[PDB]
């Protein structure tokens, strides 16, 4: 199954593989508790790792393409936000080529 597939490479964030790098960058952005009226003016559609997973967790994401596509939107957006020469960007990238390795390795 294609859900059961994306489920394993979601599990390396918390199979102690993946889970430093995606620690800091795991829970959403509380614009009222973090006080950051701002990321509505920088960004329109401000998405996280756990905003995703909810959606999974929910029993949402009926198929992996609906899934693709938010993770590319929301590397989109977040790459404008994440500013550049820091380590909170590398670790961004570097969670990207490590999926899409493993997902195209599942896909092709």
């Amino acid at each position: 199954e294609q859900l059961k597939c994306c489920s394993g490479i979601l599990k390396e964030m918390f199979a102690k593989k993946h889970a430093a790098y995606a620690w800091p960058f795991y829970k959403p952005v509380d614009v009222e508790a973090l006080g950051l009226h701002d990321y509505c003016d920088i960004i329109k559609h401000p998405m996280d790792m756990s905003t995703i997973k909810s959606k999974l967790e929910a029993r949402e994401y009926r198929d992996a393409q609906e899934f693709g596509a938010d993770v590319r939107l929301m590397f989109s957006n977040c790459y404008k936000y994440n500013p550049p020469d820091h380590e909170v960007v590398a670790m961004a990238r570097k969670l990207q080529d490590v999926f899409e390795m493993r997902f195209a390795k599942m896909l092709q």
